[PDB]
């Protein structure tokens, strides 16, 4: 997986944040890639490279594909390039805003498909939200930053804490399982149908927490199909055992229309 830095030309910076940068570049002259580079001192090379190791372990059409790593300073992780960047941002563009419910649900289904694979392999995401989904030129969706031992923020590698996607038992006890990812997925569905609106709009993180102690659930978003809302409400059942599998979520979303 290790390559000489010479095999890579970084062309254009796509973002910079607290822990490093992401660039568009070319690999072996012809392959368009994205390159995540570590800012020295942010974390150890091993902590950074764990993300690459997880992409080695889990390969799937709905998961972001690893091409290579460079393990001398600055450390690089090299992946496939996704023309439409992060789903959370794409949804806010002219093209994104004009997507039909049909196409949005196809995208939700692809995300449930990738999560169904993670579930079947007995991994967890822990960081599931529209920010961590990448979108290709043909609107195919790929899950990034899965299986990490840590919770990530959106400003680490671009200019911009994810309490709003976190299930109650994870807030209260630090219990993270595939069922807390199912919770996060229900929140992600609200992002998809509102063309990228922040969850619990006009609540701060502490207010969300106070509301969840009282059993609060977001209302049906404007224009959201009622059946899709009922799917959301299943993802948000208080007890993790009452939440559906991703296998089921995928099957419902795939055949939705
Ligand atoms: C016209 N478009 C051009 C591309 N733009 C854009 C903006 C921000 C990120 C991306 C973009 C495209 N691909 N990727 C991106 N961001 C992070 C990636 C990544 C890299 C390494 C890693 O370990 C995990 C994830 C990745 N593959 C693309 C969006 C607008």
């Amino acid at each position: 997986w290790e390559v000489p830095r010479e095999t890579l030309k970084l062309v254009e910076r796509l973002g910079a944040g607290q822990f490093g940068e992401v660039w568009m570049g070319y690999y072996n002259g012809h392959t368009k890639v994205a390159v995540k580079s570590l800012k020295q001192g942010s974390m150890s090379p091993d902590a950074f490279l764990a993300e690459a190791n997880l992409m080695k372990q889990l390969q799937h059409q709905r998961l972001v594909r690893l091409y290579a790593v460079v393990t001398q300073e600055p450390i690089y992780i090299i992946t496939e390039y996704m023309e439409n960047g992060s789903l959370v941002d794409f949804l806010k563009t002219p093209s994104g805003i004009k997507l039909t419910i049909n196409k949005l649900l196809d995208m939700a289904a692809q995300i449930a498909e990738g999560m169904a694979f993670i579930e079947e392999r007995n991994y967890i995401h822990r960081n599931l939200r529209a920010a961590n989904i990448l979108v290709s030129d043909t609107l195919s969706c790929k899950i990034a930053d899965f299986g990490l031992a840590r919770l990530i923020e959106d400003n680490e590698y671009t200019a911009r804490f994810p309490i709003k996607w976190t299930a109650p038992e994870a807030i209260n006890y630090g219990t993270f399982t595939i069922k807390s990812d199912v919770w996060s997925f229900g929140i992600l569905l609200t992002e998809i149908v509102t063309h990228g609106r922040i969850p619990y709009p006009g609540m701060t993180n502490p207010e969300v927490i106070q509301n969840l102690e009282r059993g609060y659930r977001m209302v049906r978003p404007d224009n959201c199909p009622e059946e899709l809302y009922q799917l959301m409400r299943l993802c948000w059942k208080e007890r993790p055992e009452d939440r559906p599998t991703f296998d089921y979520l995928r099957s419902v979303l795939e055949d939705f229309f």
